[PDB]
């Protein structure tokens, strides 16, 4: 019993974090086999940041300009190259702690664990979701860029996020491990801002199923709805449309609880229209949208 | 920016988790140096559980009755003994991954990270608080007992909790690493239940300071209060009394934000009396009490 925002165990990623320094800039890097991945911003200076030409900045560097430290061990850089917004530093040592891994890009509405790091040292681990507007509501301080987000499946780490920056509303933007940004953001100084966001409907319904599995049933009702009537209500409350694929994905949780997906939708409609009347669900007084159907099944089953 | 329920990186504890089997019962154990720690319930059978005499149960066992597996490696048990509600299995191999560690017992209102494990394999990591009534609101399924809770400071793991059982309200009870239960709970079958709980006032005030550090200021006011007037209001809302030591502990956050502790108390009084009027603090619509002043400083500073 119980339901918590649970992250993956972080040890496999801890053994990959290193510190990268270029000039006076230090940030985190990810050491896998004999390559260290880090934000290419490490080669910028403070006044380089209005419109840096990274190809020019990089051609003016050599290997000896990059100091890579793994714990108390310095790694010799023997090659450097750019790929989109990340830098690939080839080092003379393969990381003996490299896990099985993949570089995956995730979709809005998917969740992942973040290992927040400073100066190559892990500080904390938490769960995040990629918002519909491609930002993440992280927890990061200066020095955290290069920290990574990941999921783990049967001992294979799928890296999906590298941290780059903080937008004016305090939410966070970054890239995939190929250096391609999530969202319409750039690694230069602009007035760029998070665009409008929406609530991840399928995740809210998954979390209502978690609540039923855990004994909160007060929000259930005998009603049902059609998918189109529900989606009219969703549109009105800035919720994403629910598709038939979402309905199919909720099938296992529906079968476990005996509550048809469109019956749960009728409950969610009532909650949007009426609020909670001073009650809570799974210890929250808001509708939570950062758990996927898979997160619920992984944490709740049986 | 940002504020999340953040756990400690779990890798140092992952390298200590093993599986212990006795008869048909399997659960988790903690391998440090050449000892494996686990709940003594592992030696029970299903009908042993009304009033087991653990000293009798244990004297009928030998070393070969305990199967300890670390990954795919079997550890030979060469001694066994009981200490309160935990079992100490001496094995013929010292764990090469043992971290610097301590066994500390924590106080109600303190937080810790939990590494939930099944069959000796880590599954997820999350943050918890010891409630005033000595339960924890965890997330645990059958097979999780022996999972541990811990804090980490400068590479030293202070273990504070071993998981034993789930109470009827779905909250969790366990012991310290010396086998002594937190709270008035026993490892036998009874009608034992969580006692009445209260809200951890000093933590709520720490979290209001986190919110101010992160730009939520709507709940501030020009008022102040005395400690006695505040504590009259606390008593009325089932909040714990605030002591002068709590005020002193909040001093650094008060100095960082410029908001005197008793001024923040006046805000908390207004929030208890009026509610939030449809607003949120740090993404919550309830007053959060599971962050200590230290948690806030660690996550927010600067
Ligand atoms: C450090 S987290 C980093 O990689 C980075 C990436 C992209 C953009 C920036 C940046 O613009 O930093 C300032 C503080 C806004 C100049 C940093
Ligand atoms: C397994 S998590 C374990 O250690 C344990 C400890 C103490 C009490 C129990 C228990 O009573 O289990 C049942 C399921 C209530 C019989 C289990």
């Amino acid at each position: 019993s119980g339901f918590r925002k649970m992250a993956f165990p972080s040890g496999k990623v801890e053994g990959c974090m290193v510190q990268v320094t270029c000039g006076t800039t230090t940030l985190n890097g990810l050491w896998l086999d004999d390559v260290v991945y880090c934000p290419r911003h490490v080669i910028c200076t403070s006044e380089d940041m209005l419109n840096p030409n990274y190809e020019d900045l990089l051609i003016r560097k050599s290997n000896h300009n990059f100091l890579v430290q793994a714990g108390n061990v310095q790694l010799r850089v023997i090659g450097h190259s750019m790929q989109n917004c990340v830098l690939k530093l080839k080092v003379d040592t393969a990381n003996p702690k490299t896990p099985k891994y993949k570089f995956v890009r995730i979709q809005p509405g998917q969740t992942f664990s973040v290992l927040a790091c400073y100066n190559g040292s892990p500080s904390g681990v938490y769960q995040c979701a990629m918002r519909p507007n491609f930002t993440i509501k992280g927890s990061f301080l200066n020095g955290s860029c290069g920290s990574v987000g990941f999921n783990i499946d049967y001992d294979c780490v799928s890296f999906c996020y590298m941290h780059h920056m903080e937008l004016p509303t305090g939410v966070h933007a970054g890239t995939d491990l190929e250096g391609n940004f999530y969202g319409p953001f750039v690694d230069r100084q602009t007035a760029q801002a998070a665009g409008t966001d929406t609530t991840i409907t399928v995740n809210v319904l998954a979390w209502l199923y978690a609540a039923v599995i855990n004994g909160d049933r007060w929000f259930l009702n005998r009603f049902t709805t059609t998918l189109n009537d529900f989606n009219l209500v969703a549109m009105k409350y800035n919720y994403e449309p629910l598709t038939q694929d979402h309905v199919d994905i909720l099938g296992p949780l529906s079968a476990q609880t005996g509550i048809a997906v469109l019956d749960m939708c009728a409950s969610l409609k009532e909650l949007l229209q009426n609020g909670m009347n001073g009650r809570t669900i799974l210890g929250s007084a808001l509708l939570e949208d950062e758990f996927t159907p898979f997160d619920v099944v992984r944490q709740c089953s049986g």
